[PDB]
């Protein structure tokens, strides 16, 4: 039975702390910069274990070369939620390892959302993007301007679950609309040792202010072991799954695009090279089988630390798949050339 687990005093505390962090970050980003931000304090209310926060009428403005402000973007509201709520009033800096153990004892997974409701680009950033791609094909320019003007729901969601001596983190970004839907998902794996190691540097959660705190002396006691954190971060899967209702406007490029793949398929010197394109093709028809263009990517890395990525190489990866096509071997071909070409 779920309800009233968060007393109001606490909810107000988290709110004060959230409004305070952000306000600093506005003022830190902004000053002397010509980036300006409008932002109203959040209002927060308990939603079971989560706390739900809503800030309204938000927008970001960079600086006009002429001295006036240009709107980068806006949102009607921002909502935040998190169930990473430390309920106790104990007011005694606890060890970081305990901080998380306390959370995972009372809930299966700790979880957090930042959402931009009615996220809308600024008329200049659209102008930039229309002057950017100009095909001189009115419909596409109209389609592109319509799409770049249209307003969307942007979302960042993270979740962390305790499995065995391991932690399973799942980051997720979504950008969506009636006309398009772009969603990308990263799946880290994190070894319980990372937690032990952090505690080793005397990192403690201050139940008063709600931030992790470190001993000031550590400063005087500090080369660079941010690398060593890498030993306990394992990547699993990266993914892009998206769709666009094109209103049948690209139909012409996909046509000539196709021709080029077929023309370059003969130009292919070696079979390795042929398959690349056979694949590129496969993938393309599939994507653009109809005005609703669909892209379903899914990368898989074999489970090894991210510190060994220099040593194990491109074989850090294990498998790729785009729209139920397998493009592992083909990346494996292209990536080293790209990697070799691009590095010089």
């Amino acid at each position: 039975m779920c309800g009233n687990s968060i007393d109001e005093k606490t909810v107000k505390k988290y709110e004060n702390q959230l409004n305070q962090t952000v306000k600093q970050e506005i003022a830190s980003l902004s000053q002397d910069s010509g980036i300006k931000i409008e932002f109203s304090d959040f209002k927060c209310n308990a939603d079971g274990d989560f706390i739900a926060c809503l800030s309204p009428n938000f927008k970001t403005l960079a600086k006009d070369n002429n001295d006036e402000y240009q709107e980068l973007f806006q949102a009607k509201n921002i909502k935040i939620r998190s169930n990473e709520i430390y309920k106790g009033e104990t007011n005694t800096s606890i060890s970081i390892k305990e901080y998380y153990n306390d959370l995972f004892k009372n809930q299966k997974s700790i979880q957090s959302n930042l959402v931009f409701e009615d996220f809308k680009l600024g008329e200049k950033v659209v102008s930039d993007i229309n002057a950017s791609l100009f095909q001189q094909d009115p419909k596409i320019s109209s389609f592109i301007n319509k799409l770049s003007s249209d307003s969307y729901t942007l979302s960042f969601d993270n979740s962390i679950n305790k499995q065995e001596n391991n932690y399973l983190d799942n980051l997720d970004i979504k950008f969506y609309n009636a006309k398009l839907n772009f969603n990308t998902n990263l799946n880290i794996n994190l070894k319980e040792d990372l937690l032990n190691y952090l505690d080793s540097k005397g990192i403690k959660f201050n139940t008063q202010t709600l931030a992790m705190d470190e001993q000031a002396i550590n400063e005087l006691l500090n080369s660079d072991f941010s690398n060593t954190i890498q030993k306990y971060i394992i990547l699993n899967n990266f993914k892009i799954d998206s769709t666009l209702k094109t209103e049948g406007v690209f139909s012409s490029y996909i046509a000539t695009a196709k021709e080029n793949l077929q023309t370059l398929k003969a130009q292919s010197q070696n079979e390795e090279q042929a398959l690349i394109f056979d694949k590129a093709l496969a993938i393309l028809n599939n994507i653009t089988q109809n005005d609703d263009y669909k892209l379903n990517l899914d990368l898989k890395f074999k489970n090894i630390p991210v510190s060994d990525y220099s040593t194990q190489g491109i074989d850090s990866i294990e498998k790729l798949s785009i729209n139920n096509q397998d493009a592992t071997e083909a990346l494996k071909i292209i990536l080293p050339f790209i990697m070799f070409s691009m590095l010089m």
